[PDB]
């Protein structure tokens, strides 16, 4: 036995009481007083309960986010670990990853310098913390994420390989090995 | 001829539809992100009692503090200066069997007893201990019957006189909820045999109820990312002291 | 003060001194007495310093393994990572999960039930394949998507003539798949041992820990990954968004919202 | 029209084909894992030399312990019961600016230095300290003046004495560690400022510099996830004195 410098330092949440507490207040107590999704979004990425106005903004956000079709980096990431038979968690994980400069994580930068840019641009005039603007897409995106592993495991889709016509291959010519 | 078959959403339109209906009329009409839920995992608009409880899930769903392996994983990459989604992802990863499993097992072990011991609990119970061991959904470390889980409560409360919906998953397991504490006072009905139940209840697709705990502790993880990064927290490197080194003898290197 | 405990027990190395120690080996000793990266392996991996002959066949599985194209799911995730402007170790990573039942990762299941066969099946071919499409399903180890009688894989040919013509390895394992893979073709012509069967099976036959085989294909992989992220970041290449024409869209119809 | 260009390997072939060379034939004549790196991340066959350096810089970054941010997540992802494959893209998500991924910018910095800051080291920090911040390649958590890290220590005298290579990054890190250890003990030139260094001295692409690293380490990720499998380790909460608890209050919910 002996004294501990702590490892990690916390603010956010806690679950040493009764039931996880999020910025100080019980989920049970959320649900029974009529919040929603949005309000424990506000809680945990800002530390307080949003305004009604937040709130019904901060739904729309998601709504309109959550997902955009099959073709896209994060769902097509997504689909294609579906596919090789990767379990939910980390073929949406392998999706989730795409995020970032080109594909849906603009809306940190795009809200800096002035629907990355309308998101960003509402984010900011909201004046939620800069580290929480991408957190929108990133979770709103994992809807559509998850529904496509559901949708490719409902089907029983097999293995993708991709077709040898879709890729160019502009190899080196064949050479043999020089003996060493 | 085409690489994939998709049966959710499409793009293709002036904006995505969900099952069929465009995101920005259904925000427009004064539906949430759970309705957008059911659509892009069910492909139905859930009606107002199944929105309410999905709600509900998610909520309760959302985080359970920075020990657990899901925040821990994204703390432990928001340490290392990694960016949100990737540190996100890294935590995500660790949603499994062991961490958010107890839920989709206690669904399907639970709808599996209604289906095939209706009359018979300790069969049920036998069976369990005989090929899956403590069954997923009954026992907890500190809540009993002289300690009771708020959440359960709740939730039963809400599903059972606030909604109309029919629960056979639940009411089974609250039946054994009664023959389990009789034995053990700690083997109660849990958070996760609770919502693994309601899940099965609402019928939503047997592939899709791990997404209710994926999507659910993204908001949690999402937030232990912030949470790091306004606290510019420094990179983690566990203490001596921490690490139990049961290694191998020091050797020299044996000429080839 | 607290009453602590060790948070993770670990038994490969120890970095706690000057250099690491990999099984109790200094790693700038290993480097200075011309030992290499397969021993590196055998250290971390199976606690144990490879023999010459242990040591060449590791490499030779690692660099036969290492690449397969662009077109297979651990480098398309790699390049879709790329291409959507990730760093490096985070595409990589996407790649990486892609491995597993369907793609590289069977070699830990194969080593496994080919094990299991050359023990309870040892003249009953056709029992085990029963067995196996009742309890498990597919073969880990046979089919392939590309691959077959007619298209034979040279890294499967080369690894078995390596082991049978270069060592004085004992392999039951081996030789129980390569008759499996007789029964199998004869049925389908795709059904051959794959790279992932022929690696499991040498590595059960060299009594590699069980839980190591996966290992084998994930890290050789991982330089073809790596190599994959790279050449797309050579070329500036821009995002992938899959062609229209590639997905069948097969949606529900277009509905109104109803009011609540 | 194709989907994607490749340029480094084919696989239409009897077995792949690595920058045009045939994968059995690299083993039969007697080359090695080095080479095959060598083929996919430059497309060209290594000298002996690079061979050499290429081999030492995987062998000497394979694994540094269980408490490292790469080892720790994997381990992890072992615990919560997550297959290698997946366990292990957990740790190399942690792979970044702060944890093993400074090689690529340590590189660039330092090649910078040689040309802009030749004969004033002061110069070059001041420029970083107003403009970057911490130096990549600089500093370490354990690693002192006091306590050296032998593997910095060996590859720095491998190149010197055992190779031919001009080094002028390498040369120009090392009179920069002089200056900033007077200033702190723990500022000293790291693993990942020693091979960002001396892959720039090698003219390797820039594109492939942290490639040296994500794959080493790739060794003993793997090497940590079957050490806590073939233990049967328990799924990880990390302790609660762990923890700094800088939580709100308890409070109530108030009305909407």
């Amino acid at each position: 036995s002996h004294m501990v410098e702590p490892l990690i330092r916390t603010t956010i949440s806690d679950d040493r009481g009764e039931e996880p507490r999020y910025a100080g207040y019980a989920a049970s107590e959320l649900c029974s007083k009529g919040y929603g999704i949005e309000d424990v979004i506000g809680l945990l990425w800002n530390k307080k309960l949003p305004t009604r106005e937040e709130s019904e903004i901060i739904k729309r956000i998601v709504m309109i986010s959550a997902d955009h079709g099959p073709a896209v980096s994060g769902a097509f990431g997504s689909i294609l670990a579906a596919c090789a038979g990767i379990d939910m968690p980390q073929a949406v994980s392998a999706g989730m990853t795409m995020i970032g400069p080109r594909f849906g994580g603009a809306v940190t930068n795009a809200g800096k310098y002035f629907v990355d840019g309308t998101i960003g641009c509402i984010l900011m005039d909201l004046d939620f913390p800069v580290h929480s603007l991408n957190g929108f897409f990133v979770l709103a995106r994992t809807i559509g994420m998850i529904g496509h592993w559901i949708d490719q495991n409902n089907q029983n889709s097999r293995l993708i390989r991709l077709y040898d016509y879709l890729i160019n291959y502009a190899v080196k010519p064949e050479q043999e090995v020089p003996e060493k």
